[PDB]
């Protein structure tokens, strides 16, 4: 039977392997939505090619590549399974991966699904928490496709846009963090220290009114409400590149300064990503708990594992899926306002795109 | 009958006549917690003097003076008739006042709370989200008390230090916005943008950690899940003041943002505020609702009441204090844990102090 729904699952993406580092970062720093560096189509190049072998050292310590698309495709395989069965009016279901940096391309994506004569598409983001850096940059590429080609849809569009506090995706990570709490000593347990650890964000983005931080705190406080407090814990931010200022506290500080007041037992959660990448993989459990936590005396330094593979997160998927279309959804009530300080008129394109769609 | 159960009501407080503001504002650069001068000691007293005219002229414009002292007294008069109903075994219970900045100061609060022989002393921050700029330094001026008095307490000590989740507290702020909404003319509520409206920090503080700005997030989810997510919303930053960088978006620029992008219809919320004050009085409804918002072109622009007098209010601080006392908690979980990156070492005092209490 031919699909009926495609569900395209939006990330940035990384490099599957050492010889795609370059375009995928010369596609990182050509993005407009991200930075607006001077002589953007030029100036681009040069930091990829200068870039690239460092880059490529982080993948070949992880093991030579990301494996984002191959837990984005787990995960599709075992929503759209589910949602056969769960919306059987919307059946077959068919998960279309569309990234932002690496192949498939968010571009290469819609062209399949429009090839495929689907009667409704959805623009699912795999980032729980919106920001105009992440999901925002997605969706414009959906409607600058568009736009570009010239011509319109052949399907229904509609976007997931933001789940921040699904139950589903808060008990996947409570489960994850009691699995990983038992593997310390029992007599260190109550003393471990909880670092939710969510990608940071440039001061610039942050206070032209960026949804993400408040957001990404929603999911904290659901999480530690489901594990009744068990534990102390504080929300710090990682992954900052560059000289600007950045949402701090910096998770590598923190880290540092609680081992300096004497809290050596400490769990990190990876609380705005869905699967493990590089910054799980190499920034996380290399720098942070290896090196850094091994200088500064750590007595046990931990990591909840990834959402990964963990069948209640394809549950979670689905249940998004199927609320969104019994619900007759088009966006969330938050994506129809664009940010206060907004100076980007790609945003209001975007945000009219999904709200002014055929049901 | 003597008084059994003391509940102190902690908040920096705000000068009630025009003749307090000078006292206040020396007390306020004073404080060492909150911010750090060069000889603090000569240099606050100049500045106080140098900004009382100021700081008068806009005490003038709401009145002469803050209301926090009358509202806290209300508040405290209904918690109490209330406990004694809810637990006779702790009654009678009696609220005390202690304020930061003015009279009755927190230190003056623990002499009265000792004199009428109290066997229980509840240290209550009337900020529902933990900074240590506001409910840090609070009950560091509990500690240092007993450490600068030489004596020991003849009261068992605990806090309820922190409460952005209450679920009273919650539905008192969506009763407020519920109420303003219905101000709106009817063909404008669905476009009315929700603005809720905490107060900011110095962008050094919360980069060493500070939980509050995580917390605010916390109690706007919690209000916007009562809400339905019936109205798009931002949470943004307001009463930021000297050179330095501070968390935003500015709510100044916000409502200014706002409205040059076509949504001129909004509610304020003061939702780290339990009752009015300066920073709602004149800030929000003067500088913000009538001079920026004329300026700009708003068609409507209203603030959620302050929570004030509602009597379900009264009913969220005896609920906090019974379970406080059913449960025995000395302090939140989250207290047990000081600021990664905190430098001062009274924090660390602090904190023992509440857990170290004898039952
Ligand atoms: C306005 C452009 C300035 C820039 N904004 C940036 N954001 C990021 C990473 N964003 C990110 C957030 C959450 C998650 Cl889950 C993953 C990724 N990198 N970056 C730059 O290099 C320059
Ligand atoms: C002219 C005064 C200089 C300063 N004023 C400051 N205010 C604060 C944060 N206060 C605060 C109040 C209420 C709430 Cl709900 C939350 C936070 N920090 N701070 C400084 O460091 C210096
Ligand atoms: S920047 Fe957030 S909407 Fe354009
Ligand atoms: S600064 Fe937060 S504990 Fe001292």
């Amino acid at each position: 039977r031919k699909p009926k729904t495609g569900i395209l699952m939006l990330n940035m993406g990384g490099p599957e392997t050492l010889g795609d580092v370059h375009d995928f970062l010369l596609r990182l720093f050509l993005d407009r939505d991200l930075m607006t560096l001077p002589i953007q189509n030029k100036l681009a190049p040069f930091i990829a090619k200068r870039l690239t072998p460092k880059i490529q050292e982080q993948y070949r310590r992880i093991g030579g590549g990301s494996p984002i698309k191959i837990w984005t495709s787990k995960q599709g395989e075992g929503m759209v399974k589910l949602l056969d069965e769960l919306s059987p009016n919307t059946a077959p279901h068919k998960y279309y991966i569309g990234f932002r940096y690496v192949h498939p391309l968010t571009e290469e994506a819609i062209e399949e699904m429009e090839r495929d004569g689907l009667e409704r598409a959805i623009a699912f983001t795999q980032y729980p928490q919106y920001s105009c850096s992440t999901t925002g940059s997605s969706l414009n590429a959906i409607y600058r496709y568009y736009n570009q080609v010239g011509r319109k849809p052949t399907m229904k569009w509609s976007t997931i846009d933001r789940w921040p506090t699904h139950h589903l995706l808060i008990q996947c990570f409570a489960d994850h963090i009691l699995k990983e709490l038992d593997h310390f000593p029992l007599e260190k347990r109550s003393e471990v220290v909880i670092l939710f650890s969510a990608h940071s964000l440039p001061m610039s983005v942050v206070n032209r009114g960026d949804p993400y931080p408040q957001e990404v705190s929603a999911t904290v406080q659901k999480v530690m409400e489901r594990l009744e407090y068990c534990n102390p814990y504080r929300l710090v931010w990682q992954s900052k590149v560059g000289p600007m200022p950045w949402l701090g506290p910096q998770t590598d500080e923190s880290i540092k300064g609680l081992c300096e007041r004497g809290r050596k037992n400490i769990l990190l959660v990876p609380i705005a990503f869905t699967s493990d990448h590089i910054e799980t993989l190499y920034e996380l459990d290399i720098e942070y708990s290896q090196v850094l936590a091994k200088e500064c005396g750590v007595e046990n330094i931990r990591r909840a594992e990834s959402l990964n593979g963990n069948p209640l997160f394809s549950k979670a998927l689905a249940d998004l899926v199927h609320s969104h279309i019994q619900s007759n959804e088009l966006c969330s009530k938050q994506l129809t306002l664009s940010c206060p300080l907004c100076v980007n008129p790609v945003c209001r394109e975007t945000k009219s795109f999904f709200t002014s769609q055929q049901l």
